[PDB]
């Protein structure tokens, strides 16, 4: 008998929360099902944890917010069903989930563009393609900036669909061959220098980015910017185990030449101490003597002179040998020349007088009273003089880089832009540290500004459609743990952070002490944890996450030598100078300042969402894991969504449709009732549903979750039997 049989998604590991199997549902009391698992135990599960498994009709659903088992297992199922069709991509709420197929597949010709122009969301398939259109629509009708959000780790295939936003904007916008090359360049320019491997991803992005693709105010493009946020310089002298330091530095070294090698005075990799102590100088199946090619004609692409691709190169150089230059405290306070081979070489790639750099890193003089004196510093202090030198550099080098493609881009008669924003991910580690929390902050305010949208949204629904029902900002649920990160009164981490920082005397212990003593069983969402006396936990949208607090006082402070500002001022380099004379504030409220901007900015305009996950950690094409899809849905938000949507009345009914297909339940309504709201609630009141479950809308039913699964499997039964149940 088909039609009796109730199935369920279930663990069989609780642990391993993300890998599910199908059960069978067997018995049912007023709280709880009992199930059979696929070998055949029993188990109990309470009705409101269970996971029941939508009815096949809802398969394939482009929407995830018409399930009505709104439950994780069931969204990975319909993203499967969709998947092995080959439909990539699928709407989660706002969100656009677009899944790598890891193959290639011809979605994106002309005659694919030409189906969504001018279509809303609702007339056409999911493709980045509708997204586009909606957004360019809405900013001409509304004469407002857009953005769209796109998450990916590098292989989920976030470059690409960026690359296809920006091509059917200039196939819908364009008169612009030429910027659309020199926009799309630029990222193999700015990703050798703000991506590295870590331990979860062989390419991440350590900074953030907001590429503005500009249009007149008759709507044609007329050029772009790219602005940068939040680059991890940290990285520049320290990577943890196994992870690396960002790109160029591998690629230089791989793909010079023996000319360049020689001039710049270049050996291996592991010849240098920036690049030799993580025991990783390679990735497997990356090639960064290739990469370095793609970077240089990137560089030729967007208009960067020979002579400053040399200069950009010996910077990096520059750095590196900087990094190799061994302090020794010649025996007293004071540190040494140790041996002059690395400061040279640093000098002549730098274009600086050797003997000026060397006195200013070890004998910097800063105003004693209100006159010179040279501080003569220990070994230890001038390694982190010459460590913040080096970050110093690759930062303003960084900032650089992006003014020069913001040169040879276009910005005359801007009107609006479509800006894409590209940050960097949610990431937990085996050890997260103060880098990991700044991200993670991040994200924490980027899923609230999602929730905040999808509630004005929300709000704006019921109110057309009349439905009898409120609900609170959902923004809210993430302001306990901002507040707990960047919070005035109650001071916050970061408040508490930039507190110690002041003192000199203040310790990891100290601080982390501090930050017990103010949140420990006080605040729900930090926890002190009972074996360790370094980590605290901090419960975000995505999860705890642990954080070790070591070196933070250190981190939170980025003071540079004048001394060392004044020797680079000097230099023989074009491009070295500008990065001195083109034109106090700890770390923690830098990064502040700077979200804060974003947002800023971010909040003037209608935000698009999309996120983009692989299927597989195998670049395998046909495979899907469950565990690897939902994780990333997690990190991304699309998991925090459903949370939200499964909560109301997700599901919403045209009456007439209800009516053509649920008339058969009630005896005396015809298919075709000319009085659509009245054959649904006949329908409805002679099934017996609870009218807590539904709401009338103007020109929708409402349903909580489950409810219109219940009906379809009313009508599942009703069709294979004899006569109306009893
Ligand atoms: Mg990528
Ligand atoms: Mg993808």
């Amino acid at each position: 008998t088909v039609s009796d049989k109730r199935y369920i998604w279930y663990n069989p590991d609780p642990k391993e929360r993300d890998s599910y199997e199908c059960g069978e549902i067997v018995s049912e009391t007023s709280d709880s099902f009992t199930f059979k698992t696929v070998d055949g135990q029993d188990r109990q599960v309470k009705k409101d944890d269970a996971n029941q498994r939508n009815p096949i009709k809802f398969d394939g659903v482009e929407d995830m917010s018409e399930l009505s088992y709104l439950n994780e297992p069931a969204v990975f199922h319909n993203l499967r069903v969709r998947y092995n069709q080959d439909l990539i991509y699928t709407y989660s709420g706002l969100f656009l989930v677009a899944v790598n197929p890891f193959k290639r597949i011809p979605i994106y010709t002309q005659e694919m563009v030409d189906i969504f122009k001018g279509r809303r969301r609702n007339e056409v398939a999911p493709h980045i393609f509708a997204i586009s259109d909606v957004a360019y629509r809405s900013m001409l009708d509304d004469r407002q900036n857009q953005s769209l959000l796109i998450t990916g780790e590098s292989g989920a295939g976030k470059t690409e669909n960026t690359k296809k936003v920006i091509q059917y904007l200039a196939s819908v916008a364009g008169r612009s061959g030429v910027l659309e090359q020199q926009i799309l360049q630029a990222n193999p320019i700015l990703e050798a220098f703000g991506n590295a491997k870590t331990t979860r991803n062989n390419n991440s992005s350590r900074f953030g980015k907001f590429i503005e693709i500009q249009f007149n105010s008759a709507g044609f493009i007329s050029g772009a910017s790219i602005q940068s946020y939040l680059l991890e310089k940290s990285r520049v002298v320290f990577q943890s185990e196994t992870e690396r330091n960002y790109h160029i530095f591998y690629q230089l070294l791989a793909g010079a030449t023996a000319e360049e090698k020689k001039a710049l005075h270049l050996a291996g990799p592991e010849s240098f101490n920036y690049l030799n102590q993580s025991g990783c100088v390679d990735i497997k199946g990356v090639s960064d003597s290739e990469e370095f090619k793609i970077t240089r004609q990137a560089m030729d692409i967007v208009g960067f002179s020979q002579e400053e691709q040399m200069s950009i190169f010996k910077i990096i150089a520059g750095i590196l040998h900087l990094g190799n230059i061994k302090f020794e405290k010649g025996a007293g306070e004071g540190a040494v020349l140790k041996d002059k081979t690395a400061l040279n070489a640093a000098s002549t790639v730098f274009g600086v007088n050797p003997s000026v750099l060397e006195k200013a890193l070890m004998e910097p003089r800063i105003l004693a009273g209100r006159d010179l004196v040279a501080q003569h510093l220990n070994v230890e202090k001038s390694s982190s003089s010459r460590d913040a030198l080096v970050k110093a550099l690759y930062g303003r080098l960084f900032l650089w880089l992006v003014k020069k493609i913001n040169n040879v881009l276009c910005q005359e008669r801007k009107a609006y832009f479509i800006g894409v924003l590209d940050i960097s991910g949610f990431e937990i580690f085996k050890v997260n540290s103060f880098e990991q929390l700044c991200i993670n902050y991040t994200n924490e305010k980027l899923q609230q500004f999602f929730n905040h949208h999808m509630f004005k949204l929300e709000q704006e629904e019921y109110l057309k459609e009349k439905i009898n029902w409120t609900f609170i900002d959902f923004g809210l649920d993430s302001q306990a743990t901002i507040d707990l990160i960047d919070g005035r009164q109650p001071p916050g981490i970061l408040a508490l952070l930039d507190e110690q920082s002041v003192f000199p005397n203040a310790t990891d212990n100290t601080l982390i002490t501090k930050l017990h003593s103010h949140f420990s069983k006080k605040n729900a969402k930090y926890e002190e944890p009972r074996f360790s006396k370094t980590e605290f936990g901090v419960t975000h949208y995505a999860g705890q996450v642990m954080y070790e607090i070591q070196d933070w006082l250190e981190k939170n402070k980025d003071p540079l030598q004048q001394d060392l500002e004044l020797c680079f001022k000097d230099s023989s380099d074009n491009v070295v100078t500008k990065l001195f004379n083109d034109p106090f504030i700890t770390v923690a409220a830098q990064y502040k300042e700077q979200l804060a901007s974003l947002m800023a900015t971010l909040e003037t305009t209608n935000p698009h969402f999309v996120r983009c996950i692989i299927p597989n950690n195998k670049q395998l094409p046909a495979k899907l894991e469950d565990k690897v899809v939902l994780d990333q849905l997690r990190c991304n938000g699309v998991l925090e969504g459903i949370r939200i949507t499964r909560k109301g009345f997700p599901n919403r009914i045209i009456y007439a449709d209800f009516v053509k297909r649920y008339y058969l339940l009630a005896p005396n309504v015809p298919r075709d009732a000319e009085d659509s709201q009245k054959a649904t609630d006949a329908v409805l009141k002679h099934l017996n549903i609870d009218p807590e479950q539904y709401r009338f809308g103007i020109t929708k039913i409402f349903f909580r979750a489950g409810q219109l699964a219940r009906i379809e499997e009313a009508r599942e039964q009703r069709l294979e039997s004899n006569e109306p149940p009893m």
